[PDB]
């Protein structure tokens, strides 16, 4: 079978005055991620991994910060559109795995919520979607709570 | 043909007065990795990739870091238990790849032994396990030798 | 059948007096990447993902004195084939605050596809800034990440 792998990366700054939205989940916190709309670092990484697996460029090439069509779209809408494009390219999604690196707050309570959102948007069984969380052991801008990173891996198959 | 992919990340601080244990190998060195377990950054990354590929969460979910057994835990025993759970979930491991990023010490003399340990723990032949090493080209906290990072990828198949 | 995955990481410092070469594309810029070779961070990450997927070690284990990174990528492909593997696809991300990489990405894909003897639609290259965070965000270096899938025939 015609399997393909994709990989994704994203990072945003963490500062007072924005809400924290990760994997479609709003998470209580003094601070939030700085970005164009919701700055959903996990959904962006996943979107990138899916475009990558399909060899369709990247998230910024499909959904520009300038495009009127996506001006007020949230990252779940973008993820859904991504999934439609991957489908039309001939690919079925097999699984997604991911890691959020955040020194704080605790993400574990929210993991099943994120998985549920992602599986819904990709039309995948829940057991094909995984999200993991790591601290940076107090190293670097991640370790000082200055930003949050997401990594993603996706496997697809041409059908 | 039900393939799944997983990815993992880990980093630990490098501090005096600790054994340096990476990939299960005790490496002569004046500093070691800081953590509650033996802090084996490579094995944790691989363990997370395997749980990720099976959609079984992450290492914190499976091995509570406040269990007395976690203190000084042999990360190879953790990796073997991870493999047991992944098998119990119905998955067979096809391959593992990984990268260690460290300014020092020189890892090359130890890499084959790490490979052999991981292959043993996962009941894989050597030719399905790979460990790569990198410096960070003098950049950042890794370039300053403040910690060591590992990255891992795993492919599994649900039987 | 007998599929394998690999993953690769590279980073190089940005320094004056060097051309900036990424994915085989020379990009106008005041600085370039520092390395023994031409320091093509993207090609190095893909090279390591390919050796990793074939369980052949890493780029430092294999590597030529004045060779550029495309010759090394071609040699990597040769060694991957020698071990009995065929390449199925490559995906990657370049993390650079500057310069703008958009105009150059399709050319990088074409270069990699030619070097790996792959059709264009099995090769992908993505780009990201680091949101002004860390050494990447300060423009002190450029990182690349890669993933490769191969099959043992
Ligand atoms: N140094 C960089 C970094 C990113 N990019 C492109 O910008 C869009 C948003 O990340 C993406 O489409 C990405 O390709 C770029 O052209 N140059
Ligand atoms: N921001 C974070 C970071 C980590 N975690 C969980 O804590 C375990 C060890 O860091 C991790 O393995 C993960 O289980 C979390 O819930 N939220
Ligand atoms: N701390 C490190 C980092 C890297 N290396 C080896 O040097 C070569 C160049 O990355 C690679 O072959 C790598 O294995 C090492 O021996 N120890
Ligand atoms: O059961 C796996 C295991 C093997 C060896 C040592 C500790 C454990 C832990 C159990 C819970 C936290 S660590
Ligand atoms: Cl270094
Ligand atoms: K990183
Ligand atoms: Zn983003
Ligand atoms: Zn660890
Ligand atoms: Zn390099």
């Amino acid at each position: 079978m015609d399997f393909r792998i994709g990989q994704g990366y994203d990072v945003h700054q963490l500062v007072p005055g924005r809400p924290l939205i990760i994997g479609g989940v709003t998470i209580p916190y003094e601070r939030g991620l700085l970005g164009h709309s919701d700055a959903d670092v996990l959904l962006h990484a996943i979107t990138d991994a899916l475009f990558g697996a399909a060899a369709l460029g990247d998230i910024g090439r499909h959904f520009s910060d300038t495009d009127p069509r996506f001006k007020g779209a949230d990252s779940r809408a973008l993820l859904r559109e991504c999934a439609s494009r991957v489908a039309q390219a001939g690919f079925a999604i097999r699984n997604v795995d991911s890691t959020i690196i955040a020194q704080a707050p605790k993400l574990a309570p929210h993991i099943d919520a994120m998985r549920a959102n992602i599986a819904a948007d990709l039309d995948l069984p829940l057991d094909r979607v995984n999200v993991k969380a790591k601290t940076n052991e107090k190293l670097g801008y991640l370790g000082r709570g200055e930003g949050i990173e997401a990594q993603a891996a996706a496997l697809v198959v041409r059908e």
